[PDB]
């Protein structure tokens, strides 16, 4: 939505392509709330005040300080996200295509031969994280930096099985100036960057659920959180396997070397992370050049000590030149040993050079061996080429992928994977396992075990929704768990499908009211970017993979006009019931018609009725992002704005309605799953053949009548004959709101056959009031029919007639017993 | 699109909800233009001149003028179709239910009892064609009237067989405020209009292939017109049959006489004006009340002669309160003859009163032949009941429906329908017709044969596309004749489906370029309405029942710039630049990527090519209004603008390429369907090996080089060596054009491998006229692939280094042998 | 699948559409295994013990002893549901419609004008519960009967909302002789009828979920039962509808007055069964 705040003195309207303006000094929230519902893509927002941009940003709607014209209004065009705490705003624009490069954010890239290898003239540079190293750039009132990188291209490439890279990227560069830009991927990162570091200090401890590669970086200043992810592949599960021989494969032009080196280092760490939360001194032998440290040290600080001939640029200390061969003593505890002890074959012939490769690994494992034969928290990983060996069953192997298959896997032990567990493997049973199974993920750590906790700060944010995980199980963990952040996909199609997917795979798929939650808030991406300080300027979209986000147990429940709120909700109406081939007044008449007031769609302009939740409800699609939950729960118990019970039930009839015309059957449920709900949390009673009703008399009605009294009935109740006594206290305590209210009498109309009646207008706000204070003191009051206030006239048949608008007032109230001789209370 | 032209020093901007605002005094047709790609519905145009807002109504786009803001401008913000030359608004808005009414436009509803079957509180009312009955409401500076009726509720009612009209209407109410305004189907009654009426005066004669009951009122003063429909039902088929009895059924609460009374006497019209080019006296028997007939004084003026004891108080002479029985020599010839002479049972026995009800029967005929044995142009329409009767078989049923089916239906007669032609028909072989066979259509006269002819002004709007017409007839129709007004369907789907259709029938499905015409528009409606002198004020839909339209033979192919014109042509594609995700410069580089420029992306913000039809291509969906076929031969010959041949190949290999990835075999096609069709209208020439080029050298070269005289080759070209004569006067007509444009250069690429060059600007507009000059010469003159205008600097491999935009201007032109040691032409 | 057994020296192949044969003694079991991984639909078995019938009988598979060829295996053909207990035989064929009749259960049906709006020449009569007045024309070594009744056509015309019934029933009777014969439809009321009075005198108390008017008839004579459905209309439930007026509508050529006053009674006894388990 990108709101762009301008000078007042200094602000300019051209000849643009999707420009609003808005203007006034009303009141802060509701100037946002009638911008948030604004159509278009960029606004233009003239004369403003700082809390009508902080409800905005908190409301995940981008809203930001413009200053100048030439280019900090020009390059805050395009689509970003914006840190309203810190005031950075992360771009996210692929047009540094032009001056024809594209950029990374890993160190290790720049050191290939990879520039041989791009289309003729482009290069890569600028290598920051999120790009932080791109704000040099730019001189804004703000900070700023373009995020924007092609790790995709290149890391897909390395798993793609594709040989020709000019080929790969002119293709995949294409499929970005063809398709829409994914935002709801590029803001995670920047998400995730600021959602942990915070999250671990608040509550002291932390756990994920199905952590990618997204994420190789982001968790390894943080030791005390628990991963859980697809469990490993063990020596264990060989036996399976069919025996193969060398299979010489290469799938990279471009040598890759230092990014399996990284990789097996970032195993190596999360899992002594995961046994140990603890981290540890990080030796290394076999591996000098290690471009890819400057990587690590960006994100943690870790103390490397290197063995190896060869220049190391960046390190602790580089002890010596000679590799680490047996003095192996010397060693700290606190540790991880990483062994890449190799060899590089000249033109020596393969079948001898062979018997080279065999003894190096005999001596890699007794290395492997005597490292974690002393001291405890000891991990390993260690090189092996594909020959039969005596090996540990419970250990863990990586193949990460290379260059070029040929011949070599490594190996990864623990402390108690040597103490008394060894199995002999063959040859071809490892082969197998190098030459089809290519690892996918450094996070090897066991899986996440589906139940609640008390302790534990869950977070899942794209791991849950599998079809194979229990439906109800999840359900229960959202519903019956306090101290989580949970993620799940919404059910964005129609006819209800719950199981949806890309043909691959499917996911579960859900709505907001499969939760009976405690305290938690249930909205959309952008809501929870507000609550945790941060702020998107692209919308979502109606259908596309949405998610439900659920926090729970958190500060932020009671607080609802801030976070999660009425913002948005009727952007989409606005455009129905204008533009998009409708009548201004549609949903004016058709939720009247639909609760039977069809007779009268004059008085639609205002009082009507059903306001909120409609829209909730019918357009869900696009305004998830407003718990409509939270919304009514506090309404239920005051903890600004009331509507009455009644209102809600005509709201959701009226919805499913609309969803039957157009059979949209996840609305229909969508409105069976609310109404019950709105009889659960308080319940509504009916005086269906009443005994009492309050009457209103008046001094004169300026119209034709045969009916001896004319009164409005102002409503009916049903109630025992000595609550009389609690019922005229509220009689008396509201006798001016009566007395005060603006009755307006305008026209005359058929209520029903042989009834010809008056309307009465601007009454019903005291008597939706009315309907509360009897409510809570327990006091039916109200029919299942839609009270439309009327004075009869006639009992005929006869013509509507107008008259100017002409102001009735009251002689008195009355409180009267239906086909009774005598009334108890009358105020005057 | 609705543009709206506000006064100078009196207009305003608010918090509304789909408005931009567009000020500006630079061109007149640049300014419609930038207007007319702009995204929103609703936009405000501060100041302006009347041309401005011409050319927007000759495009279709409804653009008025608005000299207030009370009444004049916020009830013109619904939509409407606008007659720009008589400055009238034909408002299409629903909003009048709110003071609870519907509203006809006949008035022969308005004496039923049905307002008893109405809603309750609700009535009907401002009975006039169009709502030419609704301009006494308002006072503005134009002719305003509310079109929108609720005919479509009442007639189909009558052909929905269904009793309970309350449950209907309330159905049907609410199908408007739920679903999408069909402004297109309303529209075409106002372009019904006043499209035949110019039309019969400017070619003399027409023929309409498919008229329906929107039309019954139409053609009423237009014998002239021949129309063709499906053909009528025939006592010749009666037949096939099966026997049946007596159904008791009724259908209709409200009593309906009056319509088929209405619908059998227009029957017998337009029957006689298929016989006859002339319009008839029309005598009736039988039908008093009548109340039909002012509903057809308001289209064409008829002598009405009425004989029936009651009241007629509609006609010219109702001349006896006897009913026509024998005296049947006083009839004029010209004539038609309506026999409704009836009864209706008291409470007799019907067995017995059946026996009068036979001999009326047998009575009503002899009255029709003995009409039909004098006089020349004489038709009937007569009431039988279902009997054993002597009938002739070439002779024409009709069935209108009616109140209830109780066992009688209508048989017009034709002169030859007497002449030896009778057939005996059994009781219930009619019973078999009156309860299963309700007429359709007033209009039964013979199908249309689908061929070219010369003196045939062929109007077919809705009447073609359906499947069961030969596709290869329609589309030699369409190309093979001039005069015409065509209509067909738009293949607007992907994956190129011939036939589309609503799970009922199917229809045909066309692109533009199914069709060679000769001198035609091939335009959508908007377009068509600007053509005709009408504009309208909503948007087509990318999908949906989209209609092309074509237009045979009209004084309007010339111009261009003014009809079915470039205007809508980028109004998508801002959306996707700038808003729907992705970066302004997308297009800008998918094109260069797509034409192997893929190493220089930088230039793409000017000098880049494929303008116009690339989004013609690949938005066709949106902007099939613009005939781009139109566009391009007329470039091809000049009958402004001017862009190179090379140019618009290149556009249509980007298309294929956008539509492989997405995978849009429609646009695939359709790109398939130009390039070969530019190919078609003019040759294009290739250079491939060459012989000489055209070279330019420069006084200084700001940057390093190794070649030894770094030159731009401008172009190569392959001739022989005695047109050497004729390619000099080229480069003498233009040497100054040469001398005199900005040549610039701001840095070095990579051209290719070891072939490190720079970049020349702001040349290349000189070099497409050149291939134009040389091209009608007939000299070849460029190659197949894109000319990127560069100078050599050195066999190297080097980094792109970035000067300041340094002008360079020419020593000398010349044109040089390939691998030559002379030359012969060099300006200075 | 449909097993028909022949006589050991009386039985012929000749050249029919769906016909295997088997014949063999290995062992009893083993045989009817073998039998029913048989392709085809009707399979002649030659040499038989009682045995290797009862095993597919009890496996669903209707297996039945022919004892002659001219009208025992003729009319054996066509489908049918099988009693293995008492041997009655329930054919589902609608080849009646040959002789030009319709059928029904009803005798209601036969006092109406009816017979006025049938297609000419038609009629309607053998009035029988599962056609049990059908057993009078065939003489067999096996109680035989056809079930197969038209009560469809005339129910879901009063259901239907249309008037014309010459056009209605000449539209389901093509859909017969169009469409597949619905058989898991037509053999339930074989298997309601005699799977509640066993239930009854083993269980001493049962309940029954969504019963429908399929089984009108199929419980009134047991009390014992308490059946379920979806909740009745309230007067309770008028306050919701909106005023209307006389509507004069027709929608059954033919007076159908019995049907009601037989469902209004009807209805008026399982409430009084819902009530009192009582009768
Ligand atoms: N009673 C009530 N009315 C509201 C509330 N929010 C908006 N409205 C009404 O709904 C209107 C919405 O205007 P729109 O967004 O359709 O232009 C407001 O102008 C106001 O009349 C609310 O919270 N409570
Ligand atoms: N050569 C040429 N360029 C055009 C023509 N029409 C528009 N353009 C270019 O395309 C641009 C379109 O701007 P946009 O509508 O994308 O903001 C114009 O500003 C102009 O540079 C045309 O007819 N010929």
């Amino acid at each position: 939505m990108k709101v762009l705040a301008l000078r007042h003195s200094v602000a300019q309207v051209y000849a643009d392509t999707q420009i609003y303006t808005h203007d006034d000094t009303k009141d802060s929230y509701e100037n946002a709330f009638l911008i948030s519902n604004l159509t278009t893509h960029n606004i233009l927002y003239f004369n403003y005040s700082a809390r009508t941009l902080e409800i905005l940003n908190k409301s995940g709607i981008a809203a930001i300080e413009i200053q100048s014209l030439e280019e900090l209004f020009t390059l805050i065009r395009c689509n970003f996200t914006y840190d309203y705490e810190n005031n950075v705003v992360y771009l996210h624009d692929y047009s540094y295509y032009t001056n024809n490069e594209i950029r990374t954010d890993q160190h290790w890239i720049t050191k290939t031969n990879i520039e041989e290898y791009l289309l003729p003239g482009w290069k890569l540079t600028y290598v920051g994280y999120n790009g932080n190293d791109t704000r040099g750039h730019y001189n804004f009132s703000f900070t700023c930096q373009n995020a924007a990188t092609d790790d995709d291209i290149i890391i897909e490439y390395i798993y793609s099985e594709a040989l020709d890279f000019q080929n790969f990227m002119l293709r995949k560069i294409k499929e970005r100036m063809t398709t829409s830009l994914p935002i709801a991927r590029l803001s995670n990162r920047v998400f995730r960057d600021k959602l942990f570091p915070l999250l671990v200090k608040k509550h002291k401890r932390v756990v994920n659920v199905g952590p990618r590669n997204e994420s190789m970086f982001t968790f390894l200043n943080f030791p005390s959180i628990r991963q859980f992810s697809n469990g490993p592949y063990l020596v264990k599960n060989t036996i399976k396997l069919k025996q193969e021989r060398w299979l010489g494969k290469r799938v990279s032009q471009f040598d890759i070397g230092q990014y399996k080196n990284m990789l097996n280092v970032i195993t190596t760490i999360y899992h002594y992370y995961n046994l140990y939360q603890e981290k540890p001194i990080i030796y290394m032998v076999g591996s000098a050049p290690s471009y890819w440290i400057y990587d690590v040290r960006q994100y943690s600080d870790f103390l490397f000590e290197t063995w190896d001939p060869l220049d190391t640029p960046y390190s602790s200390i580089h002890h010596k030149e000679l590799f680490f061969a047996k003095d192996i003593g010397k060693l700290k505890d606190n540790s991880i040993l990483y062994i890449d002890i190799r060899t590089d074959r000249g033109n020596a012939d393969w079948k001898e050079w062979r018997k080279v490769v065999e003894l190096q690994t005999i001596s890699n494992l007794n290395l492997a061996y005597q490292y974690l034969a002393t001291g405890k928290s000891k991990v390993c990983c260690v090189k092996l080429t594909a020959m039969d060996l005596e090996l540990p069953v419970s250990a863990k192997l990586l193949h990460h992928p290379t260059t070029e298959i040929r011949s070599e896997f490594y190996l990864l032990l623990d402390i108690w994977d040597v103490n008394n567990i060894k199995r002999f493997i063959p040859k071809g049973a490892l082969y197998s396992f190098i030459n089809n199974v290519i690892t996918d993920n450094v996070f090897i750590q066991s899986p996440f075990k589906i139940r609640t906790s008390v302790s534990d700060y869950i977070v899942a944010l794209y791991a849950l929704s599998n079809d194979f995980n229990n439906r109800e199980d999840i359900i229960n963990l959202i519903n019956n768990q306090k101290q989580s952040l949970i993620t799940v996909r919404i059910n964005n199609t129609f006819k209800d499908e719950p199981k949806v997917g890309f043909k691959s795979i499917y996911d579960w798929t859900f709505l907001p009211t499969d939760f009976e939650t405690t305290n938690a808030i249930v909205t959309s991406y952008d809501g929870c970017l507000g609550i945790f300080g941060l702020s998107i300027s692209l919308a979502s979209k109606p259908t596309g993979n949405n998610h439900l986000f659920i926090l729970n147990g958190t500060d932020k429940y009671y607080k609802l006009d801030q976070f999660a709120n009425h913002t948005g909700i009727s952007r989409r109406s606005h455009q129905v019931r204008f533009s998009e081939s409708a009548t201004s007044y549609s949903g004016y008449i058709f939720r009247d018609l639909s609760n039977s007031n069809f007779n009268l769609i004059g008085t639609n302009v205002e009082n009507s009725v059903s306001g909120h939740v409609y829209n909730a409800l019918i357009y869900y699609r696009y305004n998830y992002s407003f718990d409509l939950k939270r919304w009514i729960y506090l309404h239920s118990v005051e903890k600004y704005y009331e509507h009455a019970p009644i209102e809600l039930i005509y709201a959701c009839k009226s919805a499913k309605e609309f969803a039957s015309l157009q059979d949209d059957l996840t609305v229909l449920r969508y409105a069976n799953e609310i109404e019950n709900y709105i009889n659960k949390v308080y319940s509504i009673t009916y005086a269906d053949d009443p005994n009492y009703f309050i009457g209103i008399k008046f001094n004169n009605i300026p119209y034709i009548y045969d009916v001896k009294v004319p009164h409005l009935t102002f409503g009916v109740l049903y109630i025992s004959d000595n609550m009389i006594p609690d019922v005229v206290k509220i009689m008396k305590s509201m006798k001016q709101e009566l007395f005060g209210m603006d009755v307006t009498t305008s026209y005359t109309y058929m209520l029903s056959d042989g009834v010809y009646v008056a309307n009465v207008s601007g009454v019903l706000a005291t008597y939706f009031k009315m309907y509360n204070l009897f409510y809570k003191n327990q006091i039916t009051f109200g029919q299942s029919r839609m009270f439309i206030p009327h004075i009869t006239l006639s009992f005929s048949n006869n013509k509507t007639v107008r008259i100017e608008t002409t102001k009735l007032r009251i002689k008195s109230i009355y409180l009267r017993k239906i086909r009774g001789d005598t009334v108890f209370d009358m105020p005057e």
